[PDB]
């Protein structure tokens, strides 16, 4: 079972001086994601656009994807993501990740019927 | 089985929330810590002091307990702890909450050999 003392840590500690900080989003986002079970997912973008307009990019530029796929689109406009990345520091099972803000054209595979994006191919 | 379509927006995907927003935190955490899986915990607090001066807390002042149990302290100092309340809006499975910092006292349970803290019963 969790032993009461581990479920308390779990529950109420999260020891620092600003953890309400915006450079926390990642290590927060990437943690309520489920992308640090098992091991730390070294990359990972969040889009903050209408999910009506990234769907939409499935209807765009037609790209190859990095793994030789062709069933990749580039957005023909850029969105405004944040970018993920583990830190020298980051080691399982205590990820750390930096936060990025940038604005990128994005690189997504789509596929199903509908055609919905269904992987995150790259940023440009 | 998880859909790659419903994959993409669990990885990718974060509309409606801003990374350089602090009133995040509580929504973010609730969900990290794994509060937030079944139904949305109505009010949880999240300390940010030391786990050593937390554990020191099951040695000084005595006090009873909201349930009426005898095992619990309340810290000497005010500590920084983070208030997290299920707000107005606040619907299962999308939980929402009103992130409020503080600095008050706190009342914990204490249990097991050598006692730790085990349960959170207030701040004061």
């Amino acid at each position: 079972k969790e032993s009461a003392a581990a479920k308390f840590e779990r529950q109420h500690m999260d020891s620092g001086n600003s953890p309400s900080s915006s450079s926390n989003y990642c290590n927060l986002m990437m943690c309520c994601r489920k992308m640090t079970q098992g091991k730390c997912k070294p990359v990972n973008t969040f889009v903050h656009e209408s999910l009506a307009d990234v769907k939409a990019v499935c209807s765009q530029k037609k790209v190859t994807c990095k793994n030789g796929q062709t069933n990749c689109y580039q957005s023909k406009s850029t969105m405004r993501i944040t970018d993920c990345r583990e830190t020298g520091s980051s080691k399982y099972p205590n990820c750390a990740y930096k936060t990025t803000q940038v604005e990128k054209h994005i690189i997504v595979a789509c596929g199903g019927k509908p055609s919905v994006p269904v992987h995150f191919d790259a940023s440009v």
